[PDB]
RNA sequence: ACGAAUCUCUUUGCCUUUUGGCUUAGAUCAAGUGUAGUAUCUGUUCUUUUCAGUGUAACAACUGAA
């Protein structure tokens, strides 16, 4: 049961694709060894930064 | 003195959930009064000269002059 993207669940999907898309880049930049806690932390910086953009 | 093992200690290094997501911050909402009375923290001043009176269980405290 793969559920299509519709009006109600649009912007949730937009979130999900954005978060993945950022982890891809930043993980492809860093040298190597440790990610996952670091992976989690980077995304919190993202969302915080978006909130800052809305509030100017 | 030296190859050199083990326990103790400092440092460098290593590090743990180093917040689960999303939207219109997702939205909205919040403290009674009066009369009498006690308890308990902190701050500030004094252990500093004699004698005479008031005072006190005794001090203390208060009141005068060298």
């Amino acid at each position: 049961i793969v559920k299509t993207t519709t009006k109600q669940r649009l912007d949730a999907y937009y979130d999900l694709e954005l978060r993945n898309s950022v982890m891809d880049d930043i993980l492809e930049m860093m040298p190597e060894s440790i990610r996952q806690k670091k992976a989690r932390t980077i995304l919190q910086h993202l969302s915080e930064a978006w909130r800052c953009w809305k509030a100017n």
